């Protein structure tokens, strides 16, 4: 057939055969600075596990060398080896020595309990800033109760490593939490990877598992493993309908369950109907009163990008045209004058809700203009390789690119030396031999600090090809 159609075909066979019998596509995620120095930090405090340690300090030492990340990652690192956000990551390195403490009151560093992790990690921060500036006393019995998850043993709780490290040097400043502290350091220095750093967090497989299956449930005859796969996620939901990121991640949010949710819709409507349900019973509860959709929390802001994900995940039942019709009012009302709302990712998924969705009349038109300004944006944007980076100047990467093919695969039909046609021969060309592709990551957390997954760029690719194929 074409160039593109055996470029897709050697990625699918791929990303199958990565599937495991349990259903799961792996999905570790790379070492990373921020939370390699934090461990290195806790475990040279406490004078424990030599071994790790120095791993540890030569993957630090390696990793800004020759691979540096953003530059709060690098001061960070370099401390230990020598608005709200703002605040975060002051105190962070303030805990580490290398700044002054904020000179904020106390309740700057209270969050709200339902964005759980974060609350955690401010908690922790707030105990280091009270020790860090030798008021001990500050410190409440409600701030240290926060942070007991850090010293249960196994992996870290919600499979976040930044929230247990930070929890942990905190905690080793109270004399009657330290009698569990030397098994959980045990458990710790056991989560190095082969190159002696700490990951982000343990994985991403219900995201990734989700992604892929939904890529794979595009093609025009989808493998056998979609049901596996599928099975496997379903098993997986939280008790409130929604999915986690990964194994053991009780907090639900909107962009996994709408992965989740779009692949059931196509794989396994009735075999797995009352997931399908419950997952849409999940988004309806967290929808806010403008039409929007927050990421994890009602009340919380509603952000386009979930927004958009969410009316095509519900566009499904026509019970539910009021919520969707809604949802797309709020991604249109929120265009910027640049056509606009890394750079591609929005992009995508307005324009999928913006022509999946059904409509005629006035709101056609509107829609219809929304989606063309928003792929004229991406064709001013194109860089001359055929590709998007993860900014306007920014060099091609293959994830950016895929979001943006998966828009453009809406737009008029591909032509000869067109936008979207010099975008699949870009994606042709990075393929490596061994069928897959290895990309800049995307995804942030805490934003924008970027971790990697690398199973997703092989994910991502095979859903723009399905799109546009």
């Amino acid at each position: 057939a074409t160039a593109v159609v055996r470029c897709r075909t050697r990625l699918a066979r791929r990303v199958v055969a990565a599937v495991g019998p349990d259903g799961l596509l792996p999905a570790p995620c790379e070492s990373r600075v921020l939370e390699s120095a934090l461990a290195l930090a806790l475990l040279t405090e406490e004078r424990a596990e030599a071994d790790a340690t120095a791993r540890l300090t030569a993957y630090l030492r390696t990793t800004l060398r020759t691979a540096p990340p953003d530059p709060f990652q690098c001061a960070v690192a370099r401390a230990v080896l020598g608005g709200r956000k703002r605040l975060m990551f002051r105190t962070v390195l303030a805990a580490l020595g290398a700044t002054g403490f904020p000179a904020v009151p106390w309740e700057a560093y209270d969050t709200r309990p339902q964005q759980s992790w974060l609350h955690m990690e401010m908690k922790a921060l707030k105990v280091l800033a009270a020790h860090g500036t030798g008021h001990p006393d500050v410190v409440r019995d409600e701030d240290w109760r926060a942070l007991l998850p850090a010293l249960e043993p196994g992996p870290a709780w919600e499979c976040n490593n930044l929230a247990q490290l930070l929890a942990l040097l905190a905690l080793r400043h109270s004399p009657r939490h330290r009698p569990a502290l030397g098994d959980v350091l045990k458990h710790v220095a056991g989560r190095l990877r082969p190159d002696g750093g700490m990951p982000a967090i343990d994985g991403m497989t219900v995201f990734t598992t989700a992604a892929a299956g939904l890529a794979l449930s595009l093609l025009p005859a989808p493998p056998a493993c979609v049901t596996p796969m599928a099975d496997a996620l379903a098993l997986r939901r939280n008790p409130d309908g929604g999915y986690g990121f990964h194994s053991g991640v009780a907090q639900s949010d909107v962009e996994d369950t709408c992965y989740v949710l779009e692949f059931l819709r196509r794989a396994a409507p009735d075999r797995h109907r009352t997931a399908v349900a419950e997952a849409e019973g999940y988004l309806l509860a967290l929808r806010n009163p403008d039409g929007g959709f927050p990421t994890f929390a009602r009340g919380t802001s509603s952000e386009i990008a979930m927004t958009a994900a969410a009316a095509s995940a519900l566009a499904h039942d026509p019970d539910r045209r009021e919520e969707v019709d809604e949802a797309v009012r709020y991604v249109v009302r929120h265009q910027r004058p640049d056509g606009t709302f890394n750079a591609t990712n929005a992009v995508f998924r307005a324009v999928l809700a913006l022509t999946g969705v059904a409509a005629h009349g006035e709101e056609r038109r509107s829609r219809a203009r929304a989606a063309e300004r928003a792929l004229a944006h991406l064709a001013a944007t194109q860089n001359g390789d055929g590709g998007w980076g993860h900014a306007e100047a920014e060099p091609s990467d293959p994830i950016s690119t895929a979001y943006a093919v998966i828009a453009l695969a809406r737009g008029p039909r591909a032509r000869p030396g067109g936008p979207l046609d010099r975008a699949l021969a870009y994606l042709v060309e990075r393929q490596h031999p061994d069928g897959g592709y290895r990309s800049r990551p995307d995804q942030a957390g805490p934003r924008p600090l970027l971790y990697d997954v690398p199973a997703l760029a092989d994910v991502f690719v095979l859903l723009a090809l399905a799109h546009a194929t």
